């Protein structure tokens, strides 16, 4: 049994009406924050769920929440005094930096706190880190993101937060192992990825992560079975597309990075590929470039190219840190992590 | 009509049998930078073609080149004090360089020097740049790259290297419209593109560029049309899963990247994504990552993930400019630029 903290009971209106969930997915409402809190109170935890507006579900919702044993309290304080694990499933933007501060100061010894989908646990950490680093050195920062909308029959599992690509821990092993517990009794499959990489596999930009892999994939077989190339070519051709779109969408937009890459001249490109007798995703690709909106390609006309100076990232982070190092490097390091990963601004 | 040189003539057992282009694909022998020779000399030009190995073509396939009236040189040389255009269809590695240092000297006033698939014309530029800088002012670099293999019905294009995306000129006005006339006069639609992005959309890469864009652009599709996110979320996290794929590779490769990445885990949030009533790229996707190769999940199993620091590169572009700036700036950035588009190594 553990104590839970859940933040947020989540827009039912929105999941209901303008998403239009129950019938595009499954499931019945409440979906979202009251959702996990309704599923961990049903796994035998002791739940308390805080949610300022009651207005945001109707009484009947309300009443599934408490009937499942979840207490409802309107007070992040109160919750914040009960979990050893607390679950932001809170607003984009400042409201979810509010509320991690605010419970902070107030969360019982060794409590985790953990991001779903409206914020990237990396800079969740640096929100708090002042506190982390001086009066709190016993918190964790970890995620526990649905990846899909609770209750909804997608939901089936929960990607977990661990020690970062960079080796960073956030959390302790402790920690992680409390939160995994927690995906399990609900009956989840738990995934503990890399805290950094956690938004690439679990929000909706998973999306371009799985077809970006399925092209790297394809590209692989090609180019090992058919074209024999070193696999040191194959990786810096995968890099060198991948960082090129990445920056071009970084300094120009979705509409610059197509003005550059043009899309017609892919085609053609992209057509003397197909070595391999049958690929989907190739095939898909051409399709979808074949039939762009009329009024994207209107756009796309008029964007403009900024200046962009293209260049492999790891590369140039071994440079700063060789060139300047120190608390400049660092300083420059986390504000262009902090570019990357923030959701909302 | 123009005076044109091509270094080069293809290594046609390689096109012929290793991979069987004239089944697979299309189009009669000679193949490549031959056949691009042949081509240029059919469209009223004087052409020259240096080739130091008459074993790598067959006698009735010289034949044929000369036949077209292109004279045949075992001198780059005298293939050097021809061309107003230079086309390198030159091995992978060293010998592309070696060649291109051979002719500098040599090219008459304002030459302009053309990479093809085997080197990127930023490296290309490097490799050149303490002449350029200095003797050589005159000279241009660009490509004339075919972005298939010319010989085969795919080749109905070139890709030609203008102003990067950076705003730095390799070439003059002059120099770049004369290699989009010698392009259209062989009948191939032209394309001028930014000459750092060039490899992006002509090498064997662009099959994965044509598949991640397909991706970004349903992603920005569902994003718009269903979720109604804004367009700047949209686009934060496009740039942060590339960016974090190519990062992944950069440090790991390509076993690493899927170890970090999970595509089981993938299957399952993308699944959330089906928004719209046909994504074709979606599918083929999911298809592709259920079907991985069993030797390959094996390999991803025992793959390290390295110590990788994910940035967004052109906000660290920036830092490092204001930080550190000038001469060790631009040293970290060449450096940077060269490990992301240098071909082999």
């Amino acid at each position: 049994n553990m104590k839970v903290s859940v933040y947020g009971a989540g827009n039912q209106n929105l999941y209901i009406n303008k998403l239009n969930l129950p019938e595009k997915f499954g499931g019945e409402p409440p979906y979202g924050g009251s959702r996990m809190a309704i599923e961990f109170a049903e796994a035998g935890h002791d739940v308390v769920l805080a949610e300022p507006n009651k207005n945001i579900m109707s009484d009947d919702l309300w009443k599934k929440v408490e009937d499942a044993g979840v207490k409802v309290v309107s007070d992040d304080v109160e919750a914040a005094k009960h979990g050893e694990i607390h679950v932001l499933f809170t607003p984009f933007g400042k409201a979810t930096f509010r509320i991690a501060k605010t419970i902070i100061e107030h969360v019982p010894e060794n409590a985790v706190i953990c991001n779903t989908c409206t914020v990237s646990p990396v800079v969740l950490y640096y929100s708090l880190e002042p506190i982390l680093r001086t009066k709190r050195k016993d918190v964790g920062i970890s995620s526990m993101h649905p990846a899909a909308v609770p209750g909804t029959p997608q939901h089936g599992h929960y990607v977990i937060g661990g020690k970062t690509t960079d080796g960073k821990e956030l959390a302790t092993e402790e920690q992680i192992k409390k939160a995994v517990e927690l995906a399990k009794s609900a009956g989840k499959e738990a995934y503990v990825v890399p805290a950094d990489v956690s938004s690439v596999v679990a929000d909706m930009g998973s999306l371009v992560t799985a077809v970006a892999l399925s092209g790297v994939l394809d590209y692989y077989t090609v180019g090992r079975k058919i074209i024999n190339a070193p696999k040191k070519m194959i990786e810096q051709q995968v890099i060198m597309t991948l960082q090129t779109m990445a920056s071009l969408v970084e300094t120009s937009g979705i509409e610059g990075m197509v003005k550059a890459l043009n899309p017609e001249l892919l085609i053609r490109s992209a057509s003397s590929m197909k070595l391999l007798d049958r690929q989907k995703d190739l095939d898909a690709a051409l399709e979808i470039l074949q039939n762009l909106d009329e009024t994207l390609k209107a756009e796309v006309e008029k964007a403009e190219i900024k200046p962009t100076t293209l260049v492999a990232a790891q590369s140039l982070v071994k440079e700063i840190k060789t060139l300047i190092g120190g608390a400049a490097a660092e300083g420059a390091i986390k504000r262009s992590a902090r570019k990357l990963f923030e959701h909302a601004d």
